[PDB]
């Protein structure tokens, strides 16, 4: 699926991202929660927050951003090892299905926001090959997370 060079393009860009994983990750989630306020129903501490300026200062938001960024870090850094990606993504899916009861589609939506922000951030380093690499990564995330929702009885 993901080629050598495509793996390498994602990984090189992810490293530039992760150098401010904390700012990037909350910016992403703030954007997500601003543009899809329905997604915020699952978070006790900011379900009724509207102000982006407050959302950005929320510890529960910031914690989720840090944990999402950590999981995807595991995925991106280990794209060469398909079994560590399956297991990370299966843990995540199952958790979201059962612990948190999150509709799977919000994964699609969040991923679209991620892609929007990565494109903005690397606008001067986003050639078709690199767009393709990210699109495949996004699609692979959704497959494994979908498969996990089915495995558990969603
Ligand atoms: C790439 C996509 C995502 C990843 C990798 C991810 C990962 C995680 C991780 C590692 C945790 C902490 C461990 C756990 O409690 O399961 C967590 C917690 C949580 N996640 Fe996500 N998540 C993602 C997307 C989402 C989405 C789309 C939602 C809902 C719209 C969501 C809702 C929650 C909730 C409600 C918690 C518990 C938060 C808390 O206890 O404060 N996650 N997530
Ligand atoms: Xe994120
Ligand atoms: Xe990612
Ligand atoms: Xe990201
Ligand atoms: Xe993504």
């Amino acid at each position: 699926e993901l080629s050598e060079a495509e793996r390498k393009a994602v990984q090189a860009m992810w490293a530039r991202l992760y150098a401010n994983s904390e700012d990037v990750g909350v910016a992403i989630l703030v954007r997500f929660f601003v543009n899809f306020p329905s997604a915020k129903q699952y978070f006790s501490q900011f379900k009724h927050m509207e102000d982006p300026l407050e959302m950005e200062r929320s510890p529960q938001l910031r914690k989720h951003a840090s944990r999402v960024m950590g999981a995807l870090n595991t995925v991106v850094e280990n794209l060469h090892d398909p079994d560590k990606v399956s297991s990370v993504l299966a843990l995540v899916g199952k958790a979201h299905a059962l612990k948190h009861k999150v509709e799977p589609v919000y994964f699609k939506i969040l991923s679209g926001v991620i892609l929007e922000v990565v494109a903005e951030e690397f606008a001067s380093d986003f050639p078709p090959e690199t767009q393709r690499a990210w699109a495949k990564l996004r699609g692979l995330i959704y497959s494994h997370v979908t498969a996990a929702y089915k495995e558990v009885g969603w």
